[PDB]
């Protein structure tokens, strides 16, 4: 029952300004949205927006931004006297509720969506005699705050002299139009977008600049509803019509449709009833994070996607990255397995295939964002379409997830041939050794290289910059060492490709840091990083590798070998079954003889080095930059040996390495590029303390991983509160960092209710 989980997450707001922003530029209040639907509503928390839903927020296509502080606020008049009504005012899951009451006259307001464009309000009015309602509404004015502060005395008008919104009347209630707005960072409108306001009942409406004023007379009780769309497009506003028009004549069908369907979520979802009431709830605010971040087709997105955060500065429209949605989608499994699906299917929709355009020589690449806009690149004006790099292998992982729990035979016939295109794409342009051992790298891209092919870099030291291009130019400036620091494109896209920006394996660490690693007998040589040019035999540039194999990858390799070797035999393919099923035994021993070191019992990246090891491995273990989370990945995956798993584990419960107040953070605290405040290299992420415990679990430590989750629960700050959920935590203090409404900590943090979470 959704009545039992009130206000998991404070939904309230009276939203001042266009973008309302954090300290960290998220918008500052989490609306409600549902269905993929691309405008979401605030609760009000007090006498100025009683009797509305405060704070329409929109989703400019790769933005969210307030509309309105108050629009189609009721207030209520009998006989010529002002109603005083008392408010109360909740969440549930699937809806927002407020019931005003006075003495003679109540009204209850419930807020459901209907459609991927629609909300539905049901105002149920409780009155023995006539009344006279009103409804008003106001455009925002101001631009742009920070905690409440105004940045600026700008107005969006001024900041935005094509959007021109005006609001008019209709048959049935009013619209605002909006015009053409092009700001890549901010705002984005087609010109054609309206947000429209349909109500069952006639209505008087006045309109003075750029606020209205509605009128209608009742006999006495009455319940009548109302719909609100914002509608992105020419075709969108044209075909919203004819479903306005079928709420309005059958809103309890619609109502019922959206309850049943949150009954349905959580009865599916809640599987752990023994959890205590505080663990419930943060599965609960899970669920209806990860549905709030759901957005329906829109632009360049055919298909029904997640986004890592709705209310986030850069996550929001319906942005879109591959291993954010192969959590999404493994979590989403177990209570959306529609939307799973449709997630999934928007990532793979702009894989590339042969003869592209801009990159034919990546067939099978799966690109790291998508958006409603295109890149320029592509004939749009989008400015985060992102292929300068992929994300690491969980994509199998998903897909047989949904299958397991929907029988779908369809869905693996489906996604196959997408999955094995994007596994040969790997072994094609991120194999520079032909090894079948994968690099993370980056592609051939105008941010990594120049028209004629050489790879770009920036030479620092002291104030003097300057940026060059070519790797046998890198080669020599990195012999020398006659540098205080190196910027390269293509490193933060192989880190970025890995999903762990920034993180000391790739090479990174703060010059203090550097200089205290060199004091205690360490060669800065040691964290300088190699790359090559990956070409075909006809001299075709496919792109560049890192020369290093990363352990992370080739587990995830492994796992995804083994996930296609389960759908060739479900299609009966029985030889790709057993060629999969060889490719992932093949990495299991090169993972447990390459890249686990017996001496510090742990497992690490290894160096493609000029020539191979005795025993054919590139490298040896890159030991010296520290241990990270991604020596666990062997154990996640199942790649390990029991063995090499035992002694992983003991290192995990070492309070000297990722044992810590919040455990299991993204470096060890002897790696040297350890910091605190460092997203990927010390900060805990529940991806990677959720892959840890199902490691431990896999090899026998279920009754470790239950204590390292217990202490998660009790140390992790926020988790039993209702704000958002964040990205990360610092592992010393438990403090949160990172976007509200974060995605894949929803659903990590869902899966460790239904695993892990005990009273
Ligand atoms: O613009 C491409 C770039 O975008 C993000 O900043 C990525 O960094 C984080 O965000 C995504 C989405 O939540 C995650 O998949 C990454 O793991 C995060 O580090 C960055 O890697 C690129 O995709
Ligand atoms: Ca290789
Ligand atoms: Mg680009
Ligand atoms: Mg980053
Ligand atoms: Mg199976
Ligand atoms: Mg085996």
């Amino acid at each position: 029952n959704a009545d039992n989980y009130k206000n998991v997450i404070n939904r309230t707001g009276a939203p001042q300004y266009m973008k309302d922003y954090d300290y960290d530029d998220h918008q500052r209040f989490n609306p409600f949205f549902d269905l993929g639907a691309w405008h979401g509503h605030l609760l009000p928390d007090g006498p100025n927006t009683m009797g509305g839903f405060p704070g329409v927020a929109l989703l400019t296509e790769e933005y969210i931004n307030f509309m309105a502080s108050n629009f189609d606020r009721l207030t209520v008049w009998q006989d010529g006297k002002k109603v005083d009504f008392t408010l109360e005012a909740y969440s549930i899951p699937g809806a927002l509720v407020q019931k005003l009451t006075a003495k003679d006259v109540q009204v209850e307001m419930t807020l459901r969506f209907a459609t991927p464009r629609t909300s539905l309000l049901e105002t149920k009015i409780t009155s023995n005699k006539p009344l006279d309602l009103v409804w008003d509404g106001e455009l925002l004015e101001k631009l742009e705050a920070k905690e409440g502060k105004p940045l600026s005395d700008k107005t969006i008008a001024g900041e935005y002299p094509d959007y021109q919104r005006k609001i008019s009347a209709t048959r049935d209630g009013l619209k605002v139009t909006f015009g053409k707005v092009r700001a890549t960072w901010d705002l984005l409108t087609s010109g054609e977008s309206e947000y429209q306001v349909h109500k069952s009942l006639p209505v008087q409406t006045e309109i003075n600049g750029n606020r209205f004023t509605s009128k209608a007379h009742i006999n006495g009780s009455t319940t009548l509803y109302t719909t609100y769309s914002h509608l992105l497009t020419a075709q969108e506003v044209s075909k919203e019509q004819m479903q306005i028009r079928d709420i309005l004549a059958r809103p309890a069908f619609y109502l019922t449709a959206s309850q049943q369907r949150w009954e349905e979520y959580l009865k599916k979802g809640l599987t752990n009833p023994d959890a205590t009431p505080e663990q419930t709830r943060v599965a609960v605010k899970a669920i209806e994070t990860l549905n709030g971040n759901w957005r329906s087709p829109g632009g360049a997105v055919k298909f029904n996607t997640v986004t890592p955060s709705v209310t986030g500065r850069w996550f929001s429209g319906n942005q879109t990255w591959p291993w954010d949605t192969w959590k999404q989608a493994f979590a989403m499994a177990h209570f959306n397995p529609d939307i799973a699906k449709e997630n999934i299917r928007a990532v793979f929709s702009w894989q590339i295939q042969p003869g592209d355009s801009v990159r034919p020589q990546d067939v099978g690449f799966v690109p790291d964002l998508i958006a409603w806009n295109l890149s320029p690149e592509r004939g749009g004006d989008g400015g985060n379409w992102n292929e300068r790099n992929t994300k690491p292998s969980l994509a199998a992982w998903s897909v047989m997830e949904v299958y397991n729990v929907t029988q779908d035979k369809t869905w693996v016939a489906e996604m196959y041939p997408k999955l094995v295109a994007y596994h040969d794409w790997w072994l094609r342009n991120r194999d520079h050794n032909g090894n079948g051992v994968p690099e993370y790298g980056a592609t051939r891209d105008k941010a990594h290289n120049t028209e004629s092919g050489e790879m770009l870099f920036t030479v620092k030291k002291g104030d003097k910059e300057e940026t060059q291009s070519g790797l046998n130019n890198y080669a020599r400036v990195v012999e020398k060492g006659q540098y205080d620091s190196l910027e390269i494109p293509a490193q933060v896209a192989a880190s970025w490709e890995s999903g762990r920006d920034d993180a000391a394996v790739f090479g990174f660490i703060d010059k203090e840091q550097l200089d205290k690693y060199v004091a205690n007998g360490g060669k800065r040589s040691d964290w300088t990083v190699k790359f090559a040019e990956n070409r075909s035999q006809d001299g075709t540039l496919l792109g560049y590798s890192l020369l290093q194999e990363s352990v992370d990858q080739a587990s995830y390799m492994y796992s995804d070998n083994h996930y296609l070797a389960e759908m060739a035999t479900i299609l009966g393919k029985p030889e790709e079954a057993k060629r999969y099923r060889q490719l992932a035994q093949q990495l299991a021993d090169y993972i447990n003889t390459c890249m686990f070191d017996p001496t510090t019992q742990f497992y690490y990246d290894v160096r493609i080095e000029d020539k191979p090891l005795a025993n054919g491995c590139a490298g040896k273990p890159i030991v010296e930059r520290g241990k990270g989370p991604e020596g666990w990945s062997p154990l996640f995956n199942g790649a390990a040996t029991q063995a090499n798993a035992d002694a992983v584990v003991k290192v995990m419960l070492d309070p000297k390495e990722f044992n810590t107040f919040v455990p299991l953070g993204t470096a060890a605290l002897t790696n040297p590029a350890f910091g605190a405040d460092i997203y990927w290299r010390g900060r805990v992420w529940v991806d990677q303390f959720w892959f840890g415990l199902k490691g431990m679990e896999r090899y026998g430590y279920r009754d470790d991983a239950l204590k390292l989750a217990d202490t998660f629960f009790r140390h992790a700050k926020g988790l039993t509160a209702d704000g958002p959920i964040q990205a990360n935590y610092n592992p010393l203090t438990g403090a949160q960092q990172g976007a509200p409404n974060f995605s894949w900590s929803a659903a990590h943090l869902y899966m460790l209710y239904n695993d892990f979470f005990r009273k």
